[PDB]
């Protein structure tokens, strides 16, 4: 079978559910052949040879199928689900609410949130805390106009958006806090973002990183053979990279490590859940938001179609051995 | 079977080497038990727990006995067998070549072996590197006093030896290279041994480091329970500490890391395995050696016991698994 006889199919609405599943769980069972080596000293060679490759680099969806899909801050990251019964609402609070926990956020500090999506973060951290300015940076007009309307629905005062390709952007402001939630798997150059995010810093500041990552090796996104159709699907140019847990520990030029953690690969998997369901739930809603933008019933199903197929790979993606493999990794930094 | 019993027999020769080397294993193996965690989550608490724990701290064999009991420049560090016929001789010289490579000495350089014991290393690179000036550091004069002859021997003009605790030497010298091979382990406080260390460097200056290691978990060289008769016989006063293999990733406040290896334990099993089978070849002539400076038969035996031991058990601890539970980590840094 094609690529193309598969992707037929998909498009379809041929292949049900369990096969869908299954044929995206085989894929990342060979990733997972591909990225463990018999001994370790074989597995720091590989792993090495990952970080040193790193070192040599460098239409939006309308807000309201976000809304009738994700949850009620449209969070875009792994949440964080305490029982079998939590929604994802209350997942998404619970999530940052552990991040502000972990980046010890405090009231009346300037708060940087480097790719902060639609600002559920942002939106939170300046509800909770009033004395602290809190500013996003996306480089999504869309979301800076979505999250300045929350704001002002919220009656916050303390809530500014940077428009910025971040990697571009050029400032001698500091902050006290630099929070990036699952933006640096986007990063081309690594060691050259983490300097610059030292620039932003003084010596009183701290940095949190959560990423998704696998808990041994570290890789792009990208086919791992020639009858894999889900990566290129889900990411048709790329530019992701799935650091291993401990990948960042070797990118400590500008910054210090000061904590490390992870967070179980389940508690992503209840995330994309969650937003499948939702989608599921919503789905002719959904395909009447999109029709206007999008100009055909086809080109809608398209749009669906992969979206739902990220949260059906992604389940099995971080559900695998019970969330031991794909997970979510955090890091506390300070400045050199 | 109290310790009292389990050591009374040991010291009589009435444990065989089967039983001796199923007992020691026994113990590590519940050290394994101890280190690995369910969960990566819960591996990493445990983990960080431990280096979080190392920042808030801080009679002589004589020279015959030990050319009875190791190889020919009387290495006291794991060394690398390339075949199974591998002589120790051969495998100190190679490792001494790895060691050479992979902190990149260079012609010229001046090179600071830090706890350089018997001086092997300092030998070696004096001898292969002419313009190279090399200084051992020890805190031992005995070690110093043999250094200085080997090198008298060996037409050597280009080695120094300072007399110093390192914990206490202060110097405003720089080296282009710092070696520490099997010191760190020594350590009582890490983050200022390393920032000690950053002292003696310029922005042209590399560090290597080679450690004894666990590939997952770190863990004081201490009694696993009230069964452990080995480890504080092997060690009574304690102070050796096994970081694992990633460990000192955590310790970039001074330096930042440019490689990671490690090697596979069977090595190290392979030299203590060679110090054993050497020490019972040359037995009679040990005892005879140290009956003057002991002063009785029953010193000497005593000694003699503790160090076959601790040959046997590690052999144990490093041949465990095939050699993928305790190995070596060996780690490059530049200065900040
Ligand atoms: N170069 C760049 N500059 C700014 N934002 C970027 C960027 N590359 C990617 N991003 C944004 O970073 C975000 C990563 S998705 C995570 C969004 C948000 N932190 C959340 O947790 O929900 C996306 O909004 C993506 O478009
Ligand atoms: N504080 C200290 N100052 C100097 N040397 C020390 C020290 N603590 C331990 N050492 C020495 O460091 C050495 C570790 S054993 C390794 C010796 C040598 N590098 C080799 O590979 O053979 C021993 O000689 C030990 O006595």
């Amino acid at each position: 079978e094609s690529i193309g006889e598969i992707m037929g199919k998909l498009m379809q609405g041929e292949i049900g559910d369990e096969e869908l599943s299954k044929r995206i769980k085989e894929i990342f069972g060979k990733r997972l052949q591909w990225g463990y080596k018999p001994t370790h000293q074989q597995q720091l060679a590989f792993n090495l040879d990952f970080i040193k490759s790193l070192k040599e680099m460098d239409y939006e969806l309308p807000s309201a199928f976000l809304e009738a899909a994700f949850g009620k801050t449209i969070k875009q990251s792994g949440c964080y689900f305490k029982d079998e019964t939590t929604t994802i609402d209350e997942a998404e609070e619970a999530s940052h609410e552990l991040y502000c926990e972990r980046a010890q956020i405090k009231d009346g500090q300037t708060v940087l949130d480097i790719g902060c999506g639609q600002g559920g973060l942002v939106l939170h951290i300046a509800q909770k805390y009033k004395n602290c300015h809190v500013t996003g940076l996306t480089n999504s007009k869309a979301q800076k106009n979505y999250i300045l309307m929350q704001a002002e629905k919220l009656q916050l005062s303390n809530v500014d958006v940077i428009l910025a390709d971040v990697t571009k952007h050029e400032s001698d402001k500091t902050y006290d806090r630099i929070l990036v939630i699952e933006t640096i798997e986007h990063m081309k150059n690594i060691q050259l973002f983490m300097k610059k995010l030292s620039t932003w810093m003084t010596e009183d500041s701290l940095l949190f990183v959560d990423h998704i990552c696998h808990k041994t090796f570290s890789h792009h996104f990208e086919a791992i053979d020639e009858d894999d159709w889900y990566s290129g699907f889900i990411f048709p140019k790329g530019c992701v990279t799935i650091l291993s847990a401990s990948a960042l520990l070797y990118f400590q030029d500008d910054v210090t490590i000061l904590d490390h953690w992870v967070v179980n690969g389940m508690h992503m998997a209840r995330s994309v859940d969650a937003w499948r369901k939702k989608l599921d739930k919503n789905m002719e809603l959904a395909r009447e938001i999109l029709l206007p933008g999008l100009g055909s019933k086809e080109a809608v199903n398209g749009v669906i179609t992969h979206i739902r197929t990220f949260c059906m790979g992604g389940y099995e993606q971080f559900s695998y051995n019970n969330g031991e493999e794909w997970m979510v990794a955090q890091m506390l930094f300070k400045k050199k």
